[PDB]
RNA sequence: GCAAAAUAACAAGC
């Protein structure tokens, strides 16, 4: 399988780190019909990996668009053309976008293949959260893999993509806080192998729209 | 489960690290012969960032110990060795040296992480070593999270391969045994942090 | 945290 995209950086500006949920906010809050920007389909919200996603890497921000259904968004929408970002009510003028548009390889390999975090992962939903607290360092190790695999299982599906080899998984992951929710959830830094084939600056899951996951490779 | 131990170092005298060949020699010159030159050793040359170390185990091992410089120290006192409830973090201060002429070549044609899955197994291989020859029974399961890399050592004036890095198991090790093969010449020092 | 019965290794949306 080959995966399609779109890279859409604003080189020009520079943002705080981590301030990916304001830049992922005002795009969602402008282009407030597109319901592929936000999530929330009518009432309900939609359980899918979401296929355009802003990040906030090396200062600049970056908007990513996956598949003929992302990559559509973008074109259809200008967001290339993109006028300001206004962050935090001061605006900022957008003089130069850099766009590559491509596609890659997407699904296992033969090779083993080393990864890291460009931002937060965010592994641990509510249920997984009490089960890291409350334990040890090696059955973390363990835990974490687990549950990167399953990051892998859920993007893979919401993209048709079905592995038919065994994942495995080396982790090299430090904590990190990361404030969400006006709440603690925790966070990990690091890099990681997997047998796996990752297209660039795509986030595995938890909140990925706002950036939090997003692997690169080394 | 105290293991008594016996340590004997020279402040003052600094020399290079890793570089055993050159000093490797004199504790058996001089004596021969009573220890193993020609089980797991418990009496243990070793040189800890430039500076010597001699390491007695156990009451035979001790015994024995009882054997310019100048000055000269001895921390001597009894260790808790053994399994342990609370996780515990280790650093190597020497190369590990954990795979055999065989293991090497399982290790040589591995991928890294079913190398990392290998260099585990074999890290509690050594431990339970160790654990059998000293006498003592382990009785829970021992498990380990390693972050370790690779790097060259010449023994014997050949090139094998040693790791260097950190690592956590629920094993108490006594500060500076161990673990690794050829620990006699102090290969894979291990020291808590 | 609110949500969530979703082909998986139980992983995901605001």
């Amino acid at each position: 399988m080959d995966l399609e995209y779109m890279h859409i950086s604003y080189p020009n500006i520079l943002l705080n780190m981590r301030d990916g949920s304001k830049l992922r906010g005002y795009f969602a809050k402008k282009y407030i019909d597109e319901e592929i920007v936000h999530n929330h389909r009518d009432n309900a919200f939609v359980y899918k990996y979401p296929q355009i996603q802003f990040k906030i890497i090396d200062r600049s921000p970056l908007i990513i668009g996956i598949g003929s259904l992302g990559i559509n968004f973008l074109e259809s929408k200008r967001i290339f053309f993109e006028k300001e970002l206004i962050i935090s009510n001061d605006t900022n003028d957008i003089t130069e976008v850099n766009v590559h548009k491509d596609m890659d390889h997407f699904g296992t390999t033969d090779k083993i293949l080393k990864y890291q975090f460009k931002t937060p992962w965010m592994a641990l939903n509510a249920k997984n959260s009490e089960i890291y607290k409350n334990s040890d360092e090696i059955d973390r190790e363990e835990f974490l893999k687990r549950v990167l695999i399953g990051n892998i299982l859920s993007m893979s599906k919401s993209l048709g993509y079905t592995i038919e080899e065994k994942l495995k998984v080396k982790i090299n992951l430090k904590e990190v806080p990361v404030k969400f929710k006006n709440q603690n959830m925790v966070g990990f830094r690091g890099e990681f192998y997997i047998n796996f084939d990752i297209p660039q600056y795509l986030g595995i899951g938890r909140n990925v729209s706002r950036g939090f996951g997003t692997v690169v490779k080394v």
